């Protein structure tokens, strides 16, 4: 439920 902010935070 949030590895869309890690996936795109880089």
């Amino acid at each position: 439920q949030y590895q869309f902010w890690k996936n795109f935070q880089t």
